[PDB]
This record gives C-alpha cells, sequence and structure tokens, in this order.
RNA sequence: AUGGAGAGUUUGAUCCUGGCUCAGGAUGAACGCUGGCGGCGUGCCUAAUACAUGCAAGUCGAGCGAAC
C-alpha cells in the first residue's frame, strides 16, 4: 500500500557517563508509492518504532510529481546543500540501475522513465534534501503555461 | 528546448556567496618503451638555421647561305 524505503540505521557511539549507549537513527524514506519522494529518521531504541516514528511525524514532505506521456516534463537540477541530483528523461518502457546514489525517489514514481541523478557525496542527509529542491522547482505543462497566461500551446 | 550543472574549502557537523587543488574527452606531438600485417595521409611543428651541389626549359624555314 505504501512504499516505504529502510536505506540504512546510523548508530553512535555515546561516549557519555554510560558504558556505551546505543542509539540506532534508523533512515526510511516516506514514500506514498506513486511520485513523491519522502524521507523520515528516527531516534528511538526500536528501529521498527523509530521507522514509523519518523513516518507519523514527517510524511507531509513529500512533492506531488506528475508525468506528460511518459516522459520527465522538465530537466530539473537540485542546490540544496552538499550532495546534488538532477533528473534525466528516458523512454516510458524502460527501466533503472545501480551504481551512484540514493535509489528512493524516481522509483517511487512508477514510471521507469527518469534516472535518478545525485553527484555531492555518500552523506544521505544533505543529498536528498537538494532532490526535493528540484522535485518542487520541476516544470509541469500548465504549470509554465499559467506564468505566461495565454495558451499552453504558445509556450514551447 | 534530444533538453549543462562532483565535492572539499571554514567550529567538533554546519548551510550560504566565492575561487580553483581535484570524477573527462581532446592533445598537427614527442616521449621510458613489450610499438605481429597493412590500404591511406602529415611530416626542420624545434628553424626567412648558414652554405659544396646535382640545377629555370628549349626550339624553330608554308619565309633564307654546311659536309649533307
Amino acid at each position: 500500500e505504501f512504499e516505504e524505503r529502510v536505506v540504512t540505521i546510523n548508530r553512535v557511539a555515546k561516549v557519555v557517563k554510560g558504558g556505551r549507549r546505543f542509539r540506532f537513527t534508523a533512515l526510511v524514506v516516506v514514500g506514498d508509492k506513486n511520485g513523491r519522494v519522502g524521507f523520515g529518521t528516527g531516534k528511538a531504541q526500536e528501529v521498527p518504532e523509530a521507522i514509523k516514528k519518523a513516518v507519523e511525524a514527517a510524511k507531509k514532505d513529500l512533492v506531488v510529481v506528475p508525468r506528460v506521456e511518459g516522459t520527465t516534463p522538465h530537466t530539473i537540477t537540485g542546490r540544496y546543500g552538499s550532495g546534488s541530483v538532477f533528473m534525466k528523461p528516458a523512454a516510458p518502457g524502460t527501466g533503472v540501475i545501480a551504481g551512484g546514489p540514493v535509489r528512493a525517489v524516481l522509483e517511487l514514481a512508477g514510471i521507469t522513465d527518469i534516472l535518478s541523478k545525485s553527484l555531492g557525496s555518500n552523506t544521505p542527509i544533505n543529498m536528498v534534501r537538494a532532490t526535493i529542491d528540484g522535485l518542487q522547482n520541476l516544470k509541469n505543462a500548465e504549470d509554465v503555461a499559467k506564468l505566461r497566461g495565454k495558451t499552453v500551446e504558445e509556450l514551447y
């Protein structure tokens, strides 16, 4: 019903009074299995109760990503923090591979025609923030038609 | 619109302007070389570098005086 992508569970070796406190920050993408990105981080002792903790406290950070005719409406970027991304269009009837950054952004948008792009670095805390920067800065067909305030077939 | 766009760099993590140390192809090329065979092309790119040369291109009377 909901494509939840739990990337990893960052641990911490707290060097406080206690011998060695264990704090697992379960990282899970809050995707709605449609086209939204979704990102939430927990801090509970139980990963299962921590993964849903960030899914019930952070589920409004997603963005609606529409599709034209099976191809990305506009090749957007991502200038938020170090890690960056890029939207590359492909044919509707295609697929994705492995080797690079995060995979829970274009995989949520069941279309198999978008290539997930994010160089920046490996840090998965400032690389997903740039993906939502471009997703919210995406240009739609009518979205840009209102900008001019004329016809949809008069701005292409 | 066949539709660019990595980082670091600054506290103990940082955002943010800014500049390049640095994820590539190109390299009229040479290069230390392990450079099987070759179609095709460029070749004193360093050099209007100095000067022994082989060396510019020979002929003709329908119009005139060889021995022929």
